[PDB]
């Protein structure tokens, strides 16, 4: 089947991370970037780099006072085994209600040197309600569970006094609403709403979180130097990392930042992610051969929409489709087994060329 | 002081990592690799690009017979903490003779899942000789150590058995020669000889390496999944990493391996390293202000070149103006205290643009 032209999204990339980089914001490396690439990230121009990454997340998240951003190599799944070494004292409570919320749970209970964390599941389309417990020190959720779709509150629990809040933004993280104040981590990695590569964590850190990972240290408690949030802290406070960042990945989230507080900020973001999200949503309760996954509209992420498709519809073929007409990455999490579509609505995507996909789906669903 | 134009290089990066990328390189971002930006790790159009990066070094090291190329995200940096939990067994033996070959020694002995390592040191400028251990199962040191200047020969030692060859080659993978049989575990980083960015580690393992990294799992010994070389390996062997690897550092980095390879490979890398070496060393030899800092000639480094200053010679002056004139990174490694230039001598570099360095740093001297 060849899908007619006039009918395709100008951007076929719907993939929930990586995800689209706007041609604009690739062209600024052999431009702008071209002369921060080689050199040294222990000398100016690389550090006023990092710095411009550091002052923009601060600007475009309106940070409260006290409040930082810390980075380090490794990606998102780096900081959950940093943040088990580095933040949980004795015990922390995790919501669990898909793979990354999970894996972060599971990697706390296999870790040896903190407690056997409070587990709180519900099935994959739902979330439990952020709560706390008197015997964690930490209390971890995911913003977006990029698996399923579902996108949850970021609030301080009532009763949470002496818990800090760690939040998994990875995929929410510059396309979903947050107050930062409710938080203590909210941690992120640049492939999602922030257009670049992965490879390198962020993580907003409350003057309570950094205060945390100083006692743990005092200690005396191990970790690997890799994983060390002290180090971590230490060299991002003065616009470094603890080894070698790709300058590429900075170079590509400065720019989606700039592009971001330039169009308006956070709001605008969510204002564009709401009007992709509410298109895609709209044609999936108007079609009788779909549904989205995620039955609660209080739970339905704006930046990651799971539609399920009915027995006779095969979305695998859908995708399949889509994928040899260009139309990329709308393939269901890989370990999801669901007959669905999943479909990246970060602010890069244009909400036209959502409506350009649901068209395009309609158009191979009446021949298949 | 301004330098006069005709006699500057025509790249001024002469950093040890980062280091100079082509523009060429680097404008294959914006061409052949533009579409791979913003997919998905996890289907073919990435995957072929991780391909292309395995089978490009199996090529250029002339991997003999069950040698696998080995990746996952971190720098070179990550990978000593991954070794040391999943490469040593009960006990390593350790040569330190800069920083980098002293780091990865701390790291074993904090690691409390590993024996207290043997360390062997030298001065900082020279190097013990390779050599063995009844008591280890590891034996390790850099190929190159980018803070001193200093190139060890990487051969298997006389009587050493039961112990892996575990070599940092982080600054000398590609540009030095070479014989990976001597080898088990010879592991580097792209932002140096691969003229690529920062944060992925790169690892050509041998079969008795891979072998012992699935018997030290069969024990249970625990790992954080993050610096996990058993998943790193399950990952690596189907084109993939275990979270979101940088399409950027993959793209650049397969860029400069073909580039490499077209050119005749490790002999064609080697020579040029040679050529633009054989440049600063004699340099330094002919200037009466000037030495090379490792006085044994067998050790000094065709890729790393650190030259000494007499008293009266300000080489940290002479930096600044270098600096200021666009000729950038030639500090030496921040911690060692030296009145010294370090210059970086990697293929990307052009001999003739090292030639014109000496000039440069002749004409600012002469002014100072
Ligand atoms: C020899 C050597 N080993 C290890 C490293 C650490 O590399 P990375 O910053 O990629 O972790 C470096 C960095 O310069 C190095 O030159
Ligand atoms: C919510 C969430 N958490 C964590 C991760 C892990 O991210 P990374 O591959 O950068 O380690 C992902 C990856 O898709 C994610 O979406």
């Amino acid at each position: 089947l060849e899908i007619p032209t006039a009918i395709k999204p100008r951007d076929g990339r719907f993939g929930s991370g990586p995800s689209k980089v706007r041609l604009e914001q690739l062209q600024t490396l052999t431009t702008t970037a071209a002369a921060l690439f080689g050199t040294s990230h222990r000398q100016a121009p690389v550090k006023n780099l990092v710095g411009r990454v550091r002052s923009g997340l601060a600007e475009l998240f309106s940070l409260p006072d006290g409040y930082e951003v810390i980075l380090g190599n490794g990606g998102a799944t780096a900081f959950w085994d940093a943040a088990a070494f580095g933040l949980i004292d004795k015990r922390s409570l995790h919501l669990t209600y898909g793979e990354f919320s999970a894996k972060f749970a599971s990697a706390v209970s296999k870790n040896p040197f903190v407690g056997e964390p409070i587990i709180i599941t519900s099935d994959p389309g739902s979330a439990p309600e952020p709560q706390t417990d008197p015997s964690v020190d930490v209390i971890a959720w995911a913003h977006n569970e990029t698996s399923t779709g579902v996108a949850v509150a970021v609030r301080r629990p009532e009763g949470s006094d002496d818990a800090l809040v760690v939040i998994d933004a990875t995929s929410g993280a510059g396309g979903l609403p947050v107050d930062i104040a409710e938080t203590d981590a909210y941690y992120f990695a640049p492939q999602k709403n922030f257009a670049s590569d992965g490879g390198l964590w962020l993580a907003i850190m409350s003057p309570a979180a950094l205060s945390r990972i100083e006692a743990i240290a005092a200690t005396g408690r191990w970790v690997p130097d890799f994983l060390s949030l002290p180090i971590a802290v230490e060299n991002s406070l003065k616009n470094q990392t603890y080894n070698t960042p790709a300058i590429a990945t900075l170079a590509l989230l400065a720019e989606q930042i700039d592009w971001l507080v330039g169009n308006g900020g956070l709001d605008w973001a969510v204002k564009r992610t709401a009007d992709s999200s509410q298109r895609l949503y709209s044609w999936a309760q108007e079609r009788p051969y779909t549904t989205p996954f995620v039955t609660d509209p209080g739970l339905r992420s704006q930046v990651v929409g799971t539609i399920d498709f009915v027995d006779d519809v095969d979305a695998g073929t859908v995708a399949k489709i889509l994928r040899a007409n260009g139309i990329v990455d709308t393939e269901p999490y890989r370990k999801l087994g669901r007959n669905q579509l999943r479909v990246a609505m970060f602010p890069a995507v244009e909400p036209d060329d959502v409506s350009a996909l649901t068209e395009c789906v309609d158009w191979v669903v009446e021949r298949l």
